[PDB]
């Protein structure tokens, strides 16, 4: 089997991407944030505290003939941005782009933090990291991908995120028309539960490539590219007037600037992030200070190849017995 679903930016900045997902019988379609940095499939629901729902579409398990309470199971998750959610668990049929999993754990939110409530476009998350990170207790649950894997033509999914445009998540096949040149594969460590890999270095603009190992995670659920302070300083030093602002929470630059590209290494291959991808616009409406899309990972504890980086590539998440990651230009 295979699946193929279009993923769409939630706003003009590509802050996140939503993908329609069919849950239950008859289908209830919710728009979920596919997150390769976490491992819970959770949804706004008929159980979510009413004051914490503001425009989201909710899953109502009582209206699904295939929903079953997973008795005694609870979940609670905190994300890197400080947001959080928790609740109880149903099993139900879940389909993505024509690919169906029966008995999927669908984590129903009883509580969500402010950032979730305030984002009316995101009806929940669909985790695509390794199932070892799943938060369901006392019986940990599998991700949608883990459940689908045995039925898939090939044990893979791909992320093809657009810049200011829709893109695609495919399950079970590699669309050879969706990228240019060849795919370069690189080793993954699952030790921390993430799609963790080591970039071979970077370049700023037309500068020389610096060969250096950068361990980080491929995380579709993080907007920006978070890298070591040395790397980030080298990038922003090439933008006149750019500076790190403690008050704003990172590097800012004059909105009048033209940003250089940023290249990262994948083995001997090179992925180029155009300068425009690194512009996250005014820090507040009407400001002439713009927020940067490359930020320091210092104090996160991990480097994160988020959407800024991933959207510059066609990315293969190979979930074979020995997992790997592939990157191609597109």
């Amino acid at each position: 089997s295979t699946g193929s679903a279009t993923t769409t930016p939630i706003d003009s900045l590509d802050d996140a991407y939503i993908t329609p997902v069919q849950i239950g019988t008859p289908a209830q379609t919710l728009n979920l944030d596919f997150d390769t940095g976490s491992s819970d499939l959770w949804v706004f629901s008929s159980e979510t505290t009413a004051s914490e729902v503001d425009g989201q579409t909710i899953y109502t398990p009582s209206k699904s003939t295939t929903a079953k309470l997973l008795s005694g199971a609870t979940w609670s998750i905190s994300y890197g941005d400080g947001s959080s959610s928790s609740g109880d668990v149903y099993t139900d049929t879940v389909s993505v782009g024509g690919l169906t999993v029966t008995g999927q754990a669908v984590e129903s939110a009883k509580k969500v933090s402010s950032s979730f409530t305030e984002d009316s476009t995101i009806d929940g998350l669909l985790g695509l990291a390794f199932s070892t990170l799943n938060t369901v207790s006392p019986t940990q649950q599998k991700t949608f991908f883990d459940n689908a894997k045995a039925s898939l033509d090939s044990p893979v999914f791909t992320a093809d995120l657009g810049y200011h445009a829709p893109g695609t998540y495919n399950f079970g096949f590699i669309d050879t028309t969706a990228y240019t040149g060849s795919i370069t594969y690189t080793a993954v460590s699952t030790k921390q539960g993430f799609w963790e890999w080591t970039s071979t270095g970077y370049a700023v603009g037309s500068g020389t490539f610096k060969s250096t190992s950068i361990d980080g995670i491929a995380d579709t659920g993080t907007t920006l590219l978070y890298l070591p302070a040395t790397v980030v300083s080298a990038y922003w030093a090439q933008v006149s007037g750019a500076k790190s602002s403690s008050s704003v929470g990172g590097y800012v630059f004059p909105c009048s600037a033209t940003l250089p590209s940023f290249t990262f290494g994948v083995g001997s291959a090179r992925i180029v992030i155009p300068g425009d991808y690194i512009d996250f616009g005014p820090i507040s409406t009407g400001s002439s200070s713009c927020f940067g899309g490359i930020q320091s990972s210092a104090g996160i504890g991990i480097n994160i190849f988020g959407d800024v980086a991933l959207k510059a590539a066609f990315v293969v998440f190979n979930g074979a017995t020995t997992p790997t990651l592939g990157f191609a230009s597109k």
